[PDB]
């Protein structure tokens, strides 16, 4: 019924983080960032997509919120 009805989808390219401390860190932070109604991060697959509420938030959070965790973020949806 509502997999996004008012929201948006965003991937980031990630690197450097093979090690689970990553995924769960960046899934904690990415998923509790703001409206991450479904976060997929994945070390080993090197990329952070998520989908977010573009009505309050957008991907300047989620490049904020990947640039806050650590990790070489390189989004490749928007641009
Ligand atoms: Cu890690």
């Amino acid at each position: 019924m509502d997999p996004s009805m008012g929201v948006n989808s965003v991937t980031i390219s990630v690197e450097g983080m093979t090690c689970n401390s990553c995924v769960w860190t960046i899934e904690q932070q990415i998923g509790k960032v703001n409206g991450v109604h479904h976060i997929k991060v994945s070390l080993e697959e090197k990329n952070a997509t998520i989908i977010y509420d573009p009505k309050l938030q957008t991907p300047k959070t989620l490049q904020e919120a990947i640039d806050d965790m650590g990790f070489d973020a390189v989004i490749h949806n928007p641009d």
